[PDB]
């Protein structure tokens, strides 16, 4: 079965997606900075590389040396990302830079790594992990919403342009998923408010709920393109 | 397994959805005006009624009658819809009236038929067939795009309002599906149906709010 | 003598305010509403008043023909007539959805069709549709009204693209929270009370004239400049 | 009248906005890299500073210096931006980096420069120049559309968060304006400038949240 590359596989949604794709029999390339946590997953058929997705050169290289083993990447899941919440009046400006670097430029690196080849052979699937925050706004999310709307726009724009080469581009837009994400935010008060929101919801999506949707989209015949799947706990409100 | 109601099941997308839900073992209420094509699907455990979704009384009664046989509907697929194309400057105005009546009002009727009881048991799934024309405009499609943008907004609004009752509201947005609507960048009706089923089959606490799908090409 | 402007829903609220501004600019007007006496009590110069229900297309069309005999071709129509019937979909009277879609959508489509072929032929004219930020965003108790207003947004954009080459303009004006008669038509006294407390709580709300100034500004741009959308709301508006 | 800060004022839209605000009697701070084009505008009561908007320190300092002279900024126009077109499969990645840095981070820098003081005053207006490319995708524009969609979201989000402080946040979305971007059917820069001025000049309690404009034709 065809190689699948997944960024940010070391926890959360990416870990869950790796498990499902492995279990379907795909050989994998998993990319994250915490490369030993990747190894501790113990998946069959399964190259782990220590890669920062904002390092285009290391990124592309890892990919090339994985395709020397498993053939052309038929899919990349651009999943690596971070959420640094804050108010624009006070938030540390370097938090904006880091988020846009991973959530947007990292993802663009991911797309460019595979897009030329996929177009040439008329096959392949780009799956970008956006968010319902790419669709609407949320308190303290200004810069993060910025990255996710950009991801939404980038995805739709590329999808239109590679349609004729029979390449698929997919946007997966989760909300409220139990992962490490919220823990990177700077303000303890924001994290507390967020955690109570999810508690009050009756809890929240499991990473695997996103993973099953990602795999379902991918497993459709090449000629069927699920452009978008948006998902959230049923009880999610404001 | 629980009753599922499907409007517009006499061809195309709604037929293909009926087939997938039936194969999965759900008893069905199939609603449409050509009841004889419904009968001809010859699906097991499937009630066929002649109902125009704009006729609220006949619609409600069909559902009540069906829930007596197989118990309360756990999903309704609002799929009945029609596409009348034209330029606003010349299009016959009754076409607008009829399209909004079927595509929007009919859909509202279906939602109101199940919403109160679903909220009361804290379970239920409403699945609305919108369109990629409910997210973007197209030449000749003005009034039709209108109905589908209406469906998107109504679905979003209602979803927010029933979330606290554990009731799911899902929008399915296909494009370029081979069906009777007009009457390899085309979709099979069954491409839509697998997505509708996949969404319904998630645990009750997981709501796939939207799936938009189209042929890779075109 | 400037060009004729047609305005629907001119008997109160936003439509009345829009009529005053256009009258002040020296446009002769045709004003259309069901309360034709309130129209007449506006006392505007160069102003034809006609008792028209915009869901009655034949009367609608006719009223327009009769005004163009006097003042020449309508250079603008403001499709402003509308109503907002708020409610929960599980309990709202279904006939409220029908009435609201008939005025807010079909009414407005009637208005567009009255002028569009002629405007396209002479390569001039402006269609101004009053949508709402509820045409962009959802709001508690607004399900059906949001439906009408998203439909208005979609219809406007679609028609705008199609008549672009004929140099006709189609504009969407999307207000929120304007002091008018609108909210008073809603059925539930509970909803009305909650809504009114919301507008009080934000510090009050737009004046009708705030919308009218934006409409006039968009229209007064040269014919080759198309302001496609203006969205506006009290500054202090939030959830 | 009150100080207005305008970024990207050395050509195109930003120049046209500067002229309209100056003619209306506002003292200005003009920021851009070609300081000598700024000086060459020769506008009354107008400070010209050489600032790259991505250079946060120089940006903030320029504003502080200007507010000593003419008082606190009542508006900032975040207009500095650049458009590097390409297909994602071949585009030089540094073009993405720099577009986002200028079009998004530059704009965030400008917002953070005035936000807290405006909140404290309960007055002020932030005006962000987006695009119809921030509402709509276009061939060859993927990364650029990305930046403008980001600008739309950021603007909407910040508007909701500062509304309670009586601070206005407005997005102007033009299309096809005759400028240097690209280095009928076409808008003059002054078409944008009149809309920007009209929005600012409404009473403080009236927030024109968005204006999208384009040539009627093409
Ligand atoms: N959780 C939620 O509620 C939602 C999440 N999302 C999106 O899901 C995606 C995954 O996040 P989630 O699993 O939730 O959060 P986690 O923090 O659990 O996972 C983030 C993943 O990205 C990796 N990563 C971060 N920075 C880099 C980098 N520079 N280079 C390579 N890898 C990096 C991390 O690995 P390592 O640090 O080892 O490099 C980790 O594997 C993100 O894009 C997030 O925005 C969208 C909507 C909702
Ligand atoms: N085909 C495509 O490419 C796309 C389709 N869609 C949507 O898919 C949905 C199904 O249409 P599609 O399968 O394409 O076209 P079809 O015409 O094949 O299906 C139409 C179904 O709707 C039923 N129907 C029509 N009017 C009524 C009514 N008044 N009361 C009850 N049932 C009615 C018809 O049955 P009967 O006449 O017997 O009553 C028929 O069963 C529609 O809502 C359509 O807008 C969305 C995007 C794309
Ligand atoms: N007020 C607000 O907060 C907002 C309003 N809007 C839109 O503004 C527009 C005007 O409403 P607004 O001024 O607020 O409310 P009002 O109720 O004050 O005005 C409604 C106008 O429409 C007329 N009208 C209603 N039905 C018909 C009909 N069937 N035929 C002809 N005319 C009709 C009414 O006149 P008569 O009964 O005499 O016929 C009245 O002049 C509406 O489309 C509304 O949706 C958008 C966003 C916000
Ligand atoms: N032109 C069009 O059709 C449309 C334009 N827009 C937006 O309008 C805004 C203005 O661009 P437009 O007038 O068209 O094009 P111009 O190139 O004429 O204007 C660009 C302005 O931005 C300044 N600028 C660029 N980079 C920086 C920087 N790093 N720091 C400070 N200033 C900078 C440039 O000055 P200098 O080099 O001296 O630093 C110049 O003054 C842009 O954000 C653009 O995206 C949106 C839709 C359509």
């Amino acid at each position: 079965k065809k190689l699948v590359v997944i960024t940010g596989a070391s926890s959360g949604i990416g870990e869950a997606i790796a498990r499902r794709f492995s279990e379907e029999g795909h050989p994998l390339l998993l990319l994250a900075r915490r490369v030993e946590r990747l190894k501790a997953l113990n998946l069959p058929n399964t190259l782990c590389a220590q890669v920062d997705v904002t390092d285009k050169y290391t990124f592309d290289t890892a990919i090339t040396r994985a395709e020397k083993i498993y053939g052309p990447a038929d899919a990349i899941v651009n999943n690596a990302g971070m959420m640094l919440l804050g108010q624009i009046d006070t938030q540390e400006a370097n938090e904006w830079q880091r988020m846009f670097d991973v959530n947007v430029l990292g993802l663009l690196n991911g797309m460019q790594a595979v897009l030329a080849p996929m177009k040439a052979r008329n096959c392949g699937t780009i799956i970008n992990i956006s968010s319902i925050a790419g669709k609407k706004t949320f308190p303290d999310h200004a810069a993060y919403c910025g990255t996710k709307f950009a991801v939404h726009a980038i995805s739709e724009n590329v999808r239109e342009e590679v349609a004729a080469s029979n390449v698929r581009v997919m946007t997966i837009a989760p909300s409220a998923v139990k992962t490490e994400l919220l823990s990177h935010t700077t303000s303890q008060q924001i994290k507390d408010g967020y955690d109570a929101w999810r508690v009050d919801m009756g809890g929240v999506l499991a990473a695997d709920d996103v993973a099953r949707a990602v795999l379902f989209a991918y497993q459709q015949p090449q000629n069927v393109c699920i452009r978008e799947i948006a998902l959230a706990p049923t009880k999610q409100q404001p």
